[PDB]
């Protein structure tokens, strides 16, 4: 089906998800001199305190860290954002070098990696549903670049080993999402959609500004994961993203100034 290859990647999805060419795709880039400065926008609120996690998945285009959504245990509130987004997983989306792998860019600039914290909002009572509404869910998107270790991801570095191929699945309970923000909330926000297939425009996007350092070896050992199942030829899973999307009828609004 499709991936993230020359065969499968990107400039081919349009064939089966003709919404690939739609009226609001993600990623875009951020001209942080064309956002505009929206002092309507109420303060972000980030409520993980009774977050659940419960499983992490390597499903071959990413790993999944899922959560418990069955009640409102981690939400997101604020900012553009009208009532209450459940989280229900995070993954991220890398490269094979450091210069590359973030989705969104930030005046062209590519990042190594970024977190993507997906929630949906409850008044459509389930995921499913939120991803057929226009305002179905908020992802909050971080960046990453190399430095020092970010000590909140190790837990996540550590159990790589264990979901190598796709398919693979681990208990992962009690793990605290707080650990991957970085001091500051300050973002940039703008309608889109969903970054891989079916690549549904169901999503608020809000970008932080600050972007969370993480060490070189840590990067290193999201690069060892496979694309692949159990048995099969092994293609490193590297390079899960999807390049920056024309910005169209768009305007996207920043928190800060
Ligand atoms: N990179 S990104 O923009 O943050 C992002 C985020 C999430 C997704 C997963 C979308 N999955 C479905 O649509 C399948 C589904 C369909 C019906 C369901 O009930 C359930 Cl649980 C799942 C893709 C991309
Ligand atoms: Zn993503």
């Amino acid at each position: 089906h499709w991936g993230y290859g020359k065969h499968n990647g990107p400039e081919h999805w349009h064939k089966d998800f003709p919404i690939a060419k739609g009226e609001r795709q993600s990623p875009v880039d951020i001209d942080t001199h064309t956002a505009k400065y929206d002092p309507s926008l109420k303060p972000l609120s980030v409520s993980y305190d009774q977050a659940t996690s419960l499983r992490i998945l390597n499903n071959g285009h990413a790993f999944n860290v899922e959560f418990d959504d069955s009640q409102d245990k981690a939400v997101l509130k604020g900012g553009p954002l009208d009532g209450t987004y459940r989280l229900i997983q995070f993954h991220f989306h890398w490269g094979s070098l450091d210069g590359q792998g973030s989705e969104h860019t930030v005046d062209k600039k590519k990042y190594a990696a970024e977190l993507h914290l997906v929630h949906w909002n409850t008044k459509y009572g389930d995921f499913g549903k939120a991803v057929q509404q226009p305002d179905g869910l908020a992802v909050l998107g971080i960046f990453l670049k190399v430095g020092s270790a970010k000590p909140g991801l190790q837990k996540v570095v550590d159990v790589l080993d264990s979901i190598k191929t796709k398919g693979k699945s681990a208990d992962f309970t009690n793990f605290d999402p707080r650990g991957l923000l970085p001091e500051s909330l300050d973002y940039w926000t703008y309608p889109g959609s969903l970054t891989t297939p079916p690549l549904l425009e169901c999503v608020t996007w809000i970008v932080l500004k600050e972007p969370i350092s993480v060490s070189s070896e840590q990067v290193l050992k999201f690069r060892k994961l496979n694309f692949n199942g159990e048995g099969e030829p092994e293609e490193l899973m590297v390079d899960n993203w999807r390049p920056a999307q024309p910005l169209k009828n768009r305007q996207i609004k920043a928190s800060f100034k």
